[PDB]
């Protein structure tokens, strides 16, 4: 029984982000899917388009970190049924150009303002048309529909950094910022076997991290902590400060990831990063395989995303109090 | 001026390979799209459908060798327009499960028995619907569409194979097998700038490696050359003899490539792979990405594959001559 | 206070193994090093040396698990101090060729029949002569000379195998047989994060794996466990019944390691590798390197392995348990 | 006929390079070897060490640029036989740390101011005591000493950084700077199949870089060059400005290798390199294995470095011809 008439939140540049009841319910051209939202994550990425001015287009429904349940199949789709439970691949590559036939469908240049809730319709309404089902991620039974909407970001991008890193049982690495996504980024780390340092400036931060499996937590890098010392940086703040951190602290032939969004350049020193051949990788959200991978470590229990449920309509006030860092815990809408 | 009737070749199981006047023109679901024929190669992999019973499934046009032009596309389809010239990824992979995404739609579970004209219809007709664009591959301006048809195969095959054993400069390796594709591995070979040691029975074979480009060509590897110093041996005969010859003649960590078709089993001494940490790897066919450097490399004249042309309708001749290999350079056939 | 004499057991082609009272004690040349011997395992490879006519050359003191102190130190030697505890790499690569430079010291073609216990001098004796100090692992300080001993082949060799295989928190692989070193492989791969499956035909060994951390255990895999599944497969039995099941349940472009002893030959069914992109890696032992992460990882207890002590002129009763299998708990001895 | 005194030019912070005939021709402690030197070159670097006061440490004879032959061997020295023609790889790796046996002896943090003729004693003078025989590279019979001398970091250096970029056949690459050692990357460029653009400011420069393979050559990049369409960027100015362009124009997931020296600290835009994948990867001249490699390519004459001979007395001169950029077609000098 599905309608031909819905809720949900469309953007608009001039009206901001506004209610509707009026939105239509695309049927599935073939090829297509539709999907039934069942929970929908809110981060700060969001908030960055609302207030902040980062432009990804015109007039979508919004909220990328998508979990649901397939309603409705196009003919020709044969790799899902009705009632499949999946979540949405972010970048929601194209699939058919060089970069998503070769594993990086999350870099993919036509897919550019075509993100799902970011370009292209979100989940903060109750069914989402999937244009390109390549970009789903089958969600594993024991996994609730929250804890999935709370991995497409959460989750995903920390995963998808550290695997680029290679990180392994004898890496030894360094976390700066445990507060933002963050938090995940241990578990995920300490999933792959890893020593992990993290680094804080604020007190709940440090403390969670060392609840969280952390081996070594500080406030600042103690002098004992010798330079050039660590396979892999990953910082989470990035500001020139705590990437120069990271340059005096990554080991010869070590990797420099900054993840955080604190300055708009940064510098590195030419003759350190040349002598020590130190690599700075950029890495960005993660690719469909990535949150596959991502929810078989949720399902198996090896990282557990921190999720607080909310009826979708009640978005608006969500939104107001992450506007003013007044929350520090995922929440997903259940629409 | 498209037509809704055509010519081609249907493979049945009950009637083999019979020509139909009778055979349908489907127009493009959207996000499918419609390729005039121009070229279409023919190989051993035929015969094998046809006389040697290998098992693909049943009623379709066939040749995989596909080089043809864009007539129509359906909507949605905004990366290819009417008119571009493009090339047939053989495997034509799902573009939607774990292996796609990651780079490897050659071996896609998914497509399985729906591979061009090998499950699903092939070139040998006039108008083939192309189901997935995303695996077709542009065809450089420089190159003629039956160059195009002769690389999906001949030189797409040894190309993928020779760049998963990351031939560089460095490189020495070792060919067993000048005559079948292994004529274009030569090239493909010294495109990478490798040194390339040749090893046939047949004279005819190892003067065309010489003029080829082949560093050194044997009868039989003579005693100067010492074992256990090719980085890689790509056995194209693939027979428990040559394999010997593989694993005798390949450095420690090297690689031993059995892309050949000589016999169902190959035995390999335990004792010996494991202490010199020899690797096996198996290849076959090429990913979409593939073709696309191939056609990068046949436009820039490092290969230069060996096609003769021929009027679609002199396909059953042949085929006959191939199947008495009476014929030896790649025909391609223009509908 | 280092003596001139010493006793030990020798390996003779004549004379089998024999203790000896009248043992030199090298002092160290320049670059050279000298280790006191704390403990030094025994394994079947020992027995082939001496029952099975494994040819490694002779006469040399035996058993190349080592462990021990550095007594006394040549002069130019920087790295080590008198006093150090290390350990013995195996292979004793040479250090100089390409082979070595290029980060796999343990294939080494100069140090073959130069092995530690293997071609040169073991631990059988109370003082080894080091002549390549780069082939020893500084043992954790948490570390006892006997598990450190147990770790130079049991663990290193498996974790170099598992490395090899680049098994991640999102691998899903294969175990054929927890018996022979196989123990380890389990705790080795779940430290790495993986999902392990195991297979054994013993009932204890399969006991163990459970209590081990294997997250599958069988006798034989059921139907319900789908063919082509497993990102890797270790066959540890390696006969031509257990490859087999290994190319049957490998998923594409899997890895299959033969790292048993089980069959001089095995062989593969070339159509299958081929098409579905299967790779056969060899490995051998380990890299000294790989030692370094082997401790780091006991030292980390994610290994813990099984061994039980014992005076050194003890070994003769023990070798003959063992020639029976009437132990299966690595053995080390102290001299 | 080995002398016990010899002439060399030492290097002290006080007195700068000064001649002298007093220099001791230390015999072999075993492990060691005295190479007499044939030929010695003289880069850029030297001057930072001499006059820009580059701190390498006191009283060293100079040159890195090393190529002799093999006069006395110490004991258990089994590689190298007197007489052997050997090179010398500049940052002589200590051949016992992770980072040596993990084939980047280029970063080993124990070999810091140890460097042939930066810390350790160089080829400026007649007979050099090679301490680590691990750090020599056999020089192929049809390569003279000079070139061999040339190629050891003029060619070494760029050979690393290409190699660590991973440039192909299919590979499209952009060069910043083809005058300093610039014009060997050309060449090796060329060597892996790729397609070389090159950027210069001077105009001979860019006539060098046409006559020797490139295969595009701007004063600036034209409109018609895309953006972000190179997969990798070679800067060999390494200024904030070509930075930019390298940034610009390298492609999602590429590479931007910083392998100049123009200025102390770059900055990226931390949007668009993590935005687009792009990698930063600091390279520093090569390993032991490299040089290897780069022998192996000059003898196959792929690469053909520019050298004039001079009698070593002849230095200080060119020294100074080269302090005012007097002359830039590498210099060897023979003792
Ligand atoms: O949604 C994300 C990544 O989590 C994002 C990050 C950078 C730019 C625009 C959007
Ligand atoms: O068409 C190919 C590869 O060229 C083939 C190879 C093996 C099995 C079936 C088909
Ligand atoms: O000691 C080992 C590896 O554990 C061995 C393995 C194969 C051949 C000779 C010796
Ligand atoms: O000799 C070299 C590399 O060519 C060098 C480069 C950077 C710092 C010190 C020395
Ligand atoms: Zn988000
Ligand atoms: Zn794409
Ligand atoms: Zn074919
Ligand atoms: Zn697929
Ligand atoms: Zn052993
Ligand atoms: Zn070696
Ligand atoms: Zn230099
Ligand atoms: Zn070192």
């Amino acid at each position: 029984s599905i309608p031909s008439s819905q809720y949900g939140f469309v953007f608009n540049k001039q009206s901001g982000l506004k209610l509707r009841n009026d939105l239509p319910v695309h049927k599935p051209k073939a090829g297509q899917l539709l999907l039934k939202v069942d929970a929908v994550g809110l981060c700060h990425s969001d908030l960055a388009v609302i207030y902040e001015g980062l432009d990804c287009g015109d007039n979508y429904v919004m909220g990328h970190e998508i979990a649901g349940t397939v309603a409705a199949v196009g003919d020709d789709v044969i790799n899902y049924k009705v009632g499949d439970r999946v979540a949405c691949v972010g970048p929601n590559g194209c699939g058919g150009c060089k970069y998503c036939r070769g594993a990086i469908d999350n870099v993919c240049k036509n897919a550019f303002g075509d993100w799902f809730g970011l370009g292209y319709d979100g989940g903060y309404q109750q069914y989402l048309l999937v244009t390109r089902p390549r970009n789903l991620s089958r969600i594993p039974d024991n996994v609730s529909a929250d804890v999935a909407a709370a991995s497409t970001d959460a989750v995903l991008t920390p995963y998808h950094a550290i695997k680029m890193a290679q990180v392994s049982p004898t890496s030894n690495i360094l976390l700066i910022g445990a507060g933002g996504l963050g938090g995940n980024a241990i578990q995920v780390a300490k999933a792959f076997g890893a020593k992990v340092t993290v680094l804080d400036k604020k007190k709940e931060a440090r403390d969670q991290a060392k609840k969280l499996g952390a081996d070594a937590v500080y406030e600042t890098l103690p002098e004992s902590i010798s330079p050039g010392s660590f396979s892999a940086c990953f910082d989470f703040v990035s500001v020139q400060a705590t990437f120069d951190v990271c340059q005096k602290y990554v080991e010869p032939k070590g990797v420099i990831m900054p993840v955080g969004l604190g300055a708009p350049n940064l510098s590195f020193n030419l003759g350190d990063l040349a002598l020590r051949e130190i690599r700075i990788l950029g890495s960005f959200w993660g690719t469909t395989n990535d949150l596959d991978d991502v929810l078989k470590l949720v399902s198996e229990g090896k990282v557990k995303p921190v999720v607080r449920s909310a009826k979708l309509k009640e978005l608006p006030e969500y939104i107001e109090k992450l506007r003013n860092n007044a929350y520090e815990g995922r929440v997903v809408f259940n629409p």
